[PDB]
């Protein structure tokens, strides 16, 4: 006690009703609040600050309830104060919570699970407290730096129009991305020059100094940094991989160079990442990580680049221009795991909202990275306008006219400004358009000419629009803001059509990425219609594991589509995540610098050789063996990696873990476990190597993948051929099996979960709880449900993002199918018959799990001994042993 029974009152975000925020606070215990959907909380004001010993809570009726509670003092952090987990049903006697006399003026409760509905209730909520006689301060509104008034534009213009200054920041540059690379005590052995271009091509040259150090030219920092990593490859058998395993041991004295080399690339650009990749990869890197990225970008030639960094603050400015505040801006913004599909026009809201700081944060560290991108002469892709608004669009700008976009996924799309209008009605799309062009330049500056936007991707309404003029106007308003504007258009799956594409009235000024190039290129339509375009391996979906790449088809593919093109403008990379299979990126990077087709098989030779620091004839054939099995050319259609059984949803038929995703593996498995038993074999003399261990476990828990698929098609024949004692004893090696996969993934630091939540709990600093745990929902959401019921189920999005990871496997995966098999068994033992699973119900229950109350998973890899495990793999686990 005391009772706050005066001046308190409650908000929410969403409600079905007429079941509203008030009637969770009206001392009434059958009237309730109820949410309608994913804004799963309501916040309650004290009428001032108090000192709370005490909160009760009631629910509309007896089901199973978990809950979040959280409070602030001053207006801006929320922090968890109390939160039931147990299993405890509700009843007429309400849930009391212990409060240590915690100062709150104001109250969060977060209702994360219903046993008996995806909707949340409360029908009272009773707050004990004892009176400070204080108030909330006022909550600061959130306020950015304009571009120009900053460091940072001094800098940009400095080096803009100051030729000698932005050569010393190039140079200087180069020489600490060696640093950081190698090694500081590496720096001075390099001299680095800019050059000319080479017949208008990019270019490098390597040669000896003369008194032992390596003169390294370029026409620019990513020439200079492709000049530094050839020199490393071809003389250090060095090979430089932040993400996916380095071998960064250089030689003890600075081998020689001996004839010169020069090298150009026939392409002007060389692209890199989806719109995918800022969501599965890059959702919680820190600067430090980034940093890294463009070092590695640089070093593989890349000099265009996808950026989208801080647009949440352009759109914020651009939003507050049309009737929009902060908060509503802040709803409509999805949360920091899912700006892939927001800024592709496919979702809301979800994951949101995110933090005040947010914003200041993120046009800082784009600002940045812009800085970092000007030195070497990485030009980013900035956001272009096709007339995204939110759905209320019209509401609050009632002379407006919009095309609602239908559903992608379950999710509501946002609106799309009709691109023209009639005479007599008002051109919002020419409004919006221009606040959001100028506010993108008051955010960033005039950092590039390079601008993607792509309206009805996966879906969406064209309405009543012709096409071609939709494509017009669009260009013709980006051209607009800036004269010499590139528009960058992705093409998937045959869209835009021709007859949108035709509407592009200046084909220079465009650029198409043809998205999926390995496996399924559709850039001769672009060739025919004179439209530059970029050839580009997508390689992996949805981050999801397994041997998996086309090695043969980038070293043949790429030259031949140089030789039959006069629009070829470049190569590039648009994978949804960076984290598989780093063999295929590194040779579709170095086909850049080549006119003419390559051994793939040589190539892999000279690559696995710098990779480990050493190589040996049976290292060779376990890679010939990897590149005849599952590296193997093939000519089918298929999205990604084969697809684990053990990270797909239990049941029979299983053909798939993910809804577009593919099990079927194409080559022979037991052909495959040769290069595990080569790799075991060889695994004391190549363990000092961190990208053989690397390959080992990638190898490895492929292999533990394969014969998974094989024991759970001898089990549910058991289960359907009535047998029993078979069934049990089947499903005991493969849940074992599992067991040994998980201490396979325990391995490496890549593969944890805990470096996942982690990195998202912690990507900003001052953050309250409240923030760290909705962040922790989206990296948790993300790589499971992804969204809620009705976009993981109907959506067709479950386990879309599966990954082979350590924690993940033990606490999701395993678990699904000991439950399944429990399960069959019951059945099978004379009772059941086997329910039905809500199985999403169960993965929800996972996603909405905080690692402060919940578990804590580990961030350090364990010791386990891969050759070991490969031995116990072979020996009991495997398809030559199988029986
Ligand atoms: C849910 C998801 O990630 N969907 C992606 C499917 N593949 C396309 C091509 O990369 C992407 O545009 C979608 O966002
Ligand atoms: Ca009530």
């Amino acid at each position: 006690g005391v009772e706050i029974t005066e001046g308190v009152t409650v908000t929410a975000k969403g409600n079905t009703e007429g079941n509203t925020a008030d009637l969770a606070i009206d001392g009434d215990l059958s009237t309730y609040w109820e949410s309608s959907n994913d804004y799963k909380w309501i916040e309650v004001d004290l009428g001032g600050i108090y000192e709370l010993s005490k909160i009760e809570i009631f629910n509309k009726d007896e089901a199973v309830y978990k809950y979040n509670i959280y409070a602030s003092e001053d207006g801006e952090n929320f922090n968890k104060i109390a939160y039931k987990n147990n299993d405890n049903v509700s009843d007429s006697n309400g849930n009391m919570h212990t409060i240590d006399n915690v100062r709150a003026g104001k109250i969060r409760i977060d209702v994360v699970q219903n046993s008996n509905s995806d909707r949340v209730n409360i029908a009272e909520i009773n707050v004990f407290g004892k009176n400070t006689g204080e108030s909330l301060p006022e909550v600061k509104k959130i306020a950015t730096s304009n571009f120009s008034e900053t460091p940072w534009a001094t800098e940009y213009e400095k080096f803009n129009s100051d030729s000698a200054y932005a050569n010393e920041k190039t140079l200087n540059e180069i020489k600490n991305l060696v640093g950081r690379v190698i090694g500081r005590e590496f720096k001075d052995k390099f001299i680095f020059e800019i050059r000319d271009q080479l017949n208008g091509n990019d270019v490098f040259e390597v040669s000896d100094s003369g008194d032992g150090k390596v003169l390294i030219k370029g026409n620019n920092g990513v020439s200079l940094a492709s000049g530094f990593n050839y020199y490393l490859k071809n003389y250090c058998n060095v090979s430089y991989n932040p993400i996916m395993g380095s071998n960064l041991k250089m030689p003890e004295t600075m081998p020689s160079v001996g004839e010169r080399v020069v090298i150009d690339t026939p392409y002007e650009h060389r692209y890199a990442l989806n719109f995918c990749t800022y969501s599965y990869t890059m959702s919680f890197w820190d600067w430090d990580q980034y940093e890294e990225f463009l070092d590695w970008c640089a070093m593989n030639g890349v000099n265009l680049v996808l950026d989208i960094i801080g647009q949440e603050e352009v759109l914020r400015r651009t939003l507050n221009e049309f009737g929009y505040s902060d908060e509503e801006v802040k709803e409509f913004i999805s949360g920091p795991a899912y700006f892939a599909w927001f800024y592709m026009q496919n979702m809301t809201g979800f994951g949101g909202p995110l933090p005040n700081d947010w914003f200041e944060q993120r046009a800082e560290l784009g600002r940045k990275m812009h800085d970092r991108m000007q030195s070497f002469g990485i030009n980013p892709v900035l956001q272009g306008y096709s007339g995204m608004v939110p759905r209320d669009f019209k509401e609050k700008n009632q002379e407006a006219q919009t095309i609602s976009q239908g559903g992608w996924c379950g999710f509501d799309r946002p609106d799309m400004l009709k691109t023209y209008v009639n005479e007599g009605e008002a051109d919002y799309f020419q409004k919006v358009a221009d606040v959001f062009y100028e506010k993108q330049k008051e955010v960033f500056g005039d950092v590039t000419n390079f601008y993607g936007v792509d309206p009805f991707h996966e879906g969406g309404n064209t309405g009543d629009l012709d096409n071609g003029k939709i494509y017009e106007i669009i260009q013709n308003k980006m051209i607009e803001h800036d004269n010499d504007a590139v528009w960058v258009i992705q093409n998937w799956q045959g869209n835009p059509s021709n007859n949108k594409l035709e509407g592009l009235t200046k084909k220079d000024q465009a650029m198409v990425l043809d998205l999926f190039s390995e496996v399924s290129p559709d850039w001769n339509r672009l060739e025919e219609r004179d439209l530059p375009w970029i050839w580009n391996m997508l390689h992996n979906f949805g981050g999801r594991m397994g041997m998996d790449a086309a090695p043969e088809k980038l070293a043949t593919e790429i030259p031949k589509a140089l030789a039959n093109s006069e629009h070829m403008v470049g190569i590039g990379i648009t994978p949804e995540a960076i984290n598989t299979n780093p063999l295929a990126y590194e040779l579709l990077f170095d086909m850049a610098w080549t006119r003419d087709q390559i051994n793939f098989r040589t190539w892999t030779e000279d690559y696995i050789e710098r990779r480990y620091g050493k190589t040996n004839k049976e290292i060779l054939e376990a890679w010939n063996i990897i590149l005849d099995t599952a590296y193997k050319k093939r000519n089918d259609y298929y999205q990604g990696a084969a697809e684990s059984i053990i990270n797909a949803r239990p049941g029979f038929g299983i053909k798939s873990a993910s809804t577009w995703g593919h099990s079927k593996i194409v080559y022979d498995k037991s052909e495959f476990e040769k290069a595990i038993e080569i790799f075991a074999k060889n695994y004391d003399e190549f363990k000092d190597s961190d990208a053989f261990l690397y390959d080992f476990a990638d190898i490895l828990k492929q292999l533990l993948a394969n014969s998974a698929q094989e024991y759970y098609e001898v089990m549910c024949n058991a289960y359907n051929n009535g047998n029993g004692e078979k069934f049990k004893f089947v499903s005991g090696k493969f849940l074992e099996l599992i067991k040994l996969q998980e201490r396979v993934l325990s391995t490496r630091p890549e593969f944890l979960i805990g470096n996942w939540i982690e990195d998202a709990r912690t990507m900003l600093k001052d953050s309250d709880d409240w923030t760290k745990d909705l962040f922790e929902f989206n990296a948790r959401a993300l790589v499971t449900t992804w969204g809620s019921r009705n976009n993981a189920d109907g959506g067709g999005l479950k386990d879309y993002s599966n990954r082979q990871w350590s924690g993940l496997t033990e606490d999701y995966y395993y678990a699904r199918w000991e439950k399944w098999i429990n399960g069959l068994q019951a059945e099978l033992d004379g009772g059941a018959k086997a329910p039905n699973i809500d199985w999403f119900k169960m993965e929800y229950d996972w996603v909405n799990k905080k690692s402060d109350t919940d578990k804590l998973y580990p961030t350090e890899a364990s010791n386990e001994n891969l050759g070991e495990l490969a031995k116990i793999a072979m020996e009991s686990y495997s398809v030559t042993n199988m029986d």
